[PDB]
């Protein structure tokens, strides 16, 4: 508890948003 759960599921968010960054917008 307190702030817990939900910055371990944003770990991952940010790992989808860089991931589909420098390869998707680096073949355009």
């Amino acid at each position: 508890s307190g702030n817990y759960v939900l910055d371990l599921i944003y770990s991952l968010h940010k790992q989808i948003n860089r991931g589909l960054k420098k390869i998707v917008l680096g073949w355009a």
